[PDB]
């Protein structure tokens, strides 16, 4: 209640709190400290923990029932971008451990507690005609860039070539950057198909 | 209320305070301390920013509910520069973050709240047809300037030449200038086509 407020003879009065403004580059991370409802109308369990933005207030008053633990600013993504998110957040709310997932694009979020990027922002691989990418798989894996379907084993090194931009697959990992050689007429070099030695 | 005003008795008279006056050169930026209506009648939320030009008012007086932040120059350009305005304000009137927009021509404007300058005043290309420019893509891109359309792909290298001005695209970065080299007949050079190597 704005204004002078009377203590009662019974009320100890501690402190003042004052609330959070929330920017569109800021969110609040919160940790319910015992079982509660919050200012949206959802149930909470202790330790849990949830982040607040622009979209619920512009401004949030730290709740005692609730724990302030920073806040959590923006991540931002542009066109020639793409980051890997440590134990995303499912359907079910609860993070998958273990598993990553791959965002690309012009994107902005913010890195829900327990999610955490890899190595941080990452700029694709955007290539030439004259620049190649090797890179092996690491599980089996599909992906249907043009009409047809290419499979790859567990093993399976490949080239992906020519004037295109790439963004490495979580299940795919780049080995080595190759760059034509630029050859005339009447010169050539000596390759070893490693494959069957010839 | 101009002229002599007698406090109350619960009314602590703390400071004055003067309006800021506007020029056509100049603007208010002014972040909402709370949810209020100011003058032009608007409703407002906190810590939101936004900016107050000669259109809306000759002089403005600091509300009480608003906070000044700075006073913002205008950015002019003549017609032979442009700029690039990272994150730029969409339609919605929240910044599109990450991406980039382009400003070319004669054209006076004011930095929104959030927009920045990516290098700052920038000139354009303006190329003889003894000038070219080789640039490389980074996005799929479609640029209709004849009647026809040219696409080009994520890496996709070509070159500008000729009698015409050019101003970078977002999409498109300049990788190198040409210069063409004056051969007399019966004399020559040799080029070497990377590509193929012939």
């Amino acid at each position: 209640t704005v204004g002078a407020y009377l203590p009662a003879v019974f009320e100890e009065v501690l402190d003042l709190v004052d609330a959070v403004i929330l920017t569109e580059k800021t969110a609040l991370h919160l940790r319910a400290r015992r079982n509660f409802r919050d200012f949206r109308g959802v149930s909470r369990r202790t330790g849990e923990e949830w982040l607040v933005t622009v979209q619920d207030t512009e401004a949030h008053v730290p709740d005692v029932h609730e724990e302030v633990l920073g806040v959590v600013p923006i991540t931002t993504l542009g066109p020639h971008n793409y980051c890997v998110i440590l134990d995303p957040v499912g359907p079910d709310g609860k993070n998958q451990l273990g598993q990553k997932r791959v965002v690309k694009g012009e994107k902005s979020f913010f890195l829900q507690p327990g999610e955490q990027l890899e190595q941080g922002i990452q700029d694709v691989y955007v290539l030439s005609e004259q620049q190649g990418l090797l890179l092996r798989a690491l599980q089996p894996l599909e992906e249907g860039e043009d009409e047809e379907k290419v499979s790859h084993q567990a093993g399976d090194h490949w080239l992906i070539r020519g004037p295109l931009e790439y963004v490495p697959s979580a299940k795919v990992e780049v080995v080595e950057e190759r760059q034509a050689i630029p050859l005339d007429e009447n010169e050539g070099i000596y390759v070893q198909d490693v494959k069957t030695g010839k």
